[PDB]
């Protein structure tokens, strides 16, 4: 009966129909003809109604739609873009659309947190030296001696020809890739870019398998300068296994502040180039993906050595039982540390949780379940059993092409 | 126009140029991706996936264009022109079954798609007639442990009448029996299907592992009943490598999965009844079979066996009983001598055959949510495999459930 989408749970065999979906103005990936999802990287009125729409998405969060001072608002903002071209957001719409970002984001598991994220506006930031202020005082707050708190720092939006603020760095905090003279990589070869264009802006490099880069900042219209964080802020977490007396041995580490800073924060038309954002990590970030992936550290081999398995052949499963040791290390690592972390079980119910609130809210919540199911124990997590609409709405996270 | 298609661990980069050759929609729009639901919610039509059909035919085995080639395209529009419907040569038939697994999107075995064993059961005319070949089909697909795959195709849809239906929806299955407390003993996902069979009138066991009987039915008819002979049902104890006690939980499962609810498309023409099989991956067994909340749910017993901490989700208690239940499963069908394929193995096996049908035929669909196995995912090279999906025919479809 309900031409929207059905969406089915198929462990409790609960259904949905998701409404939210018809809030979508912008087109993804797929057709009728073929399905695009797994792949990763698929003006005055056409401003003007973007900036009325998020508007309006603001004066309804408050309840206030149809109000004189909705009308009064929505007339500041044309007005603005009549005569400048852009406009800009008060604070609070900045507060507001921020969140609706995290919110709105399909791939992300954690947004049963989306109401609880510390805006820091830092839209008067007028230089290089200055973000990296900013940034600081985000990390150290984020930070918070373990106890995380999930944060963004707002720097100011793109400008008619005008350069953007921009941070080179894809995260906050980052292990150096130094590419060796025989092919191989030390380090994080996920990196290996970045350090590249570090060196090449004159860092000198360290020699480490988790040497903490420095940032690349860059003000309108200026090179990028470079900016050693210093290092009692970043806080890292040694790795050890509960058990295994010999993981410790290993000298593998992580840091604890998750903090991406390549995205672009589109609200209502506006586009802030530099606007990091930082949570805390699920657990199969770093055990699984950093870890365990042939092209980033790939420790899998080494691990089961050490646990003495097979590896000559594949039906030992000794991929999965190394793993599930190099998983439970992060856990209980972070654990120990006192440092903020979540297992891919917590986190999954937890954003059940997550739907359920949204169907009654919104009507639906766009998800991505190739993203959301987690990379270790799929469907012994609940959101593999889970149909899922996945679209675009806005306010967005976005990607960017890379500065240089 | 041309999806890119990219490979995140080695940088590789393809294009699908096969998915131009789609006929059929999917459930997605630019509006929003439904790629996550597993179910999708004429004289000119037939007569031209008919045409379409015989040219994959016969420009499979070259002859395109030739004198066979116009002789039988006429005999199609002959047929079609005056009875509304047509048939398929055997060899025709053989052809479209080997694609529609080629086709089959959400399929990790198809690299062994060329080597299928196809039983032509298009003269059958009563479900007696049905079970002799269902029995046939098992003894030779399951060849004393040493699986070979195979498909049995029973006669076509037709106009004016009900379908052949085999109603079990895989040939080999366990009894649910859904207990005084709305509990479930026995497999939970067929708790219909053996209420079906108990109202036809079988006799149930009690037990955990029970073999269904499978209910047959034929044109118009009522269904009917038959016992698979206990004999040509290869079943195989689980055992655990190191771990002792992991025997004493009595658990079993069967070495042939054949599956029996899907429709056969081939040019148009529609075959309601062709149960396949081929070998099981060692996952469906140990981690969806076995461990599924809404399946046998045994993931909380074998960790308390294993005496892992269960008050917590931090332990991965749940992580470690899935992998050794995994292990049973593979060592256990390994001692039994019967085929089986780990879900590394299979995915590798898979990527090379993607690289095979790039060169081959300019694509593949493939349904990634599906392709990549329910533990260790990114584990697998296929997690790291862009993938797009949409649909070839020949075909498998769902179909309605015959009650
Ligand atoms: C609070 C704890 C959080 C957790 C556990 C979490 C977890 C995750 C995870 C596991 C992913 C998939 C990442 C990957 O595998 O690469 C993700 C993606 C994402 N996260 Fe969250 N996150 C958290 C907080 C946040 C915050 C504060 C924001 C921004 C305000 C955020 C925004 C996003 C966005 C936009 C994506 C999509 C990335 C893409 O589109 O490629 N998350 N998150
Ligand atoms: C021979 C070794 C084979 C292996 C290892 C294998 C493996 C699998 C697996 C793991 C799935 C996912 C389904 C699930 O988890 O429920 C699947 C799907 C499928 N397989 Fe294969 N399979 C094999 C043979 C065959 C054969 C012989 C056919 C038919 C000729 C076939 C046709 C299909 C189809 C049509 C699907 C998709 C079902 C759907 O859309 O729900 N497979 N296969
Ligand atoms: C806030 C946060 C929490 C968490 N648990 N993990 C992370 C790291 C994972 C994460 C989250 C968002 C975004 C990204 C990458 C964004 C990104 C950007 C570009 C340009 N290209 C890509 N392929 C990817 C990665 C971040
Ligand atoms: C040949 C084969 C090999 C293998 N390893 N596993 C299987 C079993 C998995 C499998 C494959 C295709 C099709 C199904 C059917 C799933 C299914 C689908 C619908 C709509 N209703 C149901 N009751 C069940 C299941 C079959
Ligand atoms: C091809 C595939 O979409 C790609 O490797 C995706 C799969 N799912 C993912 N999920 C998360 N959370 N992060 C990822 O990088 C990926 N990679
Ligand atoms: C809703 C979700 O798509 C559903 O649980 C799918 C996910 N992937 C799967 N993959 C396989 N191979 N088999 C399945 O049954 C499923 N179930
Ligand atoms: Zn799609």
């Amino acid at each position: 009966g309900p031409k929207f989408p059905r969406v089915k749970n198929w462990e409790l065999g609960s259904i949905t129909y998701d409404t939210l979906c018809a809030q979508s103005q912008q087109d993804g990936p797929c057709t009728p003809r073929r399905c695009l999802g797994s792949l990763m990287l698929p003006p005055a009125e056409q401003l003007l109604s973007q900036a009325r729409d998020f508007i309006n998405q603001y004066y309804s969060s408050i309840k206030r739609s149809g109000s004189q001072a909705h009308e009064e608002r929505l007339q500041e903002v044309e007005a603005e873009v009549a005569s400048t071209g852009t406009y800009h957001l008060r604070e609070s719409e900045l507060v507001f659309g921020a969140k609706q970002a995290w919110r709105n984001a399909p791939r992300c598991v954690g947004r049963i947190q989306w109401g609880k994220l510390q805006v820091f506006d830092a839209r008067d930031c007028s230089s290089a030296q200055e973000m990296f202020t900013y940034i600081c005082n985000h990390i150290k707050y984020a930070t918070n001696r373990g106890n995380l708190r999930s944060a963004i720092t707002v720097f100011p939006q793109r400008a008619p020809g005008r350069g953007d603020f921009r941070i080179w760095n894809s995260q906050l905090v980052r292990y150096a890739g130094y590419r060796q003279q025989d092919g191989s990589v030390r380090g994080d070869p996920a990196n290996v870019e970045i350090t590249e264009l570090c060196i090449q802006h004159g860092w000198t490099p360290g020699n480490g398998r988790f040497d903490v880069l420095p940032l690349l900042l860059q003000a309108p219209d200026e090179a990028p300068e470079l900016f050693v964080l210093p290092p009692e802020l970043v806080l890292e977490v040694p790795l050890e296994h509960p058990t295994l007396e010999w993981f410790a041995a290993l000298g593998l580490r992580w840091y604890a502040l998750p903090a991406v800073s390549n995205m672009l924060l589109e609200i209502g038309g506006l586009e802030f180039s530099a606007a990091p954002f930082s949570g805390w990590y699920m657990s199969t970030e770093i055990g699984t993906r950093d870890l365990c992936d042939p092209h980033r550290y790939n420790i899998l081999e080494d691990v089961a050595v050490c646990m003495d398995l097979d590896t000559r052949t594949t039906s030992s499963l000794w991929k999965d039982k190394a793993a599930v040791e190099i998983n439970l290390a992060v856990l209980h690592s972070f654990q120990l540390a006192k440092v903020t972390i979540v297992d891919h079980h917590a986190a999954t119910v937890s954003f059940m949780k997550h739907l359920d609130n949204e169907q009654k809210a919104r009507g639906g919540c766009p998800a991505d379940w190739a993203w959301i199911v987690p990379p270790i124990s799929g469907s012994l997590t609940p959101v593999f059993h889970q149909e899922m609409v996945n679209y675009i709405l806005s306010p967005a996270f976005r990607y960017q092409p890379d500065p240089w």
